[PDB]
């Protein structure tokens, strides 16, 4: 938790702190960058779409749709899900 | 080293390898991240101006000029810096 912080602004100003501060306590800071260097990947293939297909995802949308996806294969529980969010 | 593997993909995508891995082998993780979200903060406002009044507007070469500076500002001492720049 020091190396924390600074994955913590890290990811914060690379996102444009409490929901980052969730994540890192829930999966690591090992695993938080993971997932936003994930979303520059996605963000330097060309990004991805909003449901409505107006606009491209912000950053910020990017990580929050990956984080789901930890969800999704299992990787956090139910209950991890809902601390992070609220 | 699966955390340093980890800054390093981290830090290589923000930018768009061997490089950025003598910078964290020789300032530790820690302080290559720090860097690496100052290089953003940085280039969010503009870049800067060199010593030459050339412009650094890109993540990369605002990056480059501020790992130059900390050799210049004693923090990196002049065997580092030619560990790193080869």
């Amino acid at each position: 938790d020091t190396m924390e912080s600074i994955v913590l602004n890290t990811i914060v100003t690379g996102l444009q702190k409490e929901f980052i501060a969730r994540v890192i306590k829930t999966i690591g800071s090992q695993r938080s960058l993971q997932l936003y260097e994930n979303a520059m990947k996605v963000e330097n293939s060309g990004g991805l779409l909003t449901a409505d297909m107006s606009r491209r995802k912000t950053i910020g949308g990017v990580f929050c749709y990956l984080l789901k996806q930890l969800v999704a294969e299992d990787q956090i529980t139910i209950q991890e899900w809902n601390y992070i969010r609220q």
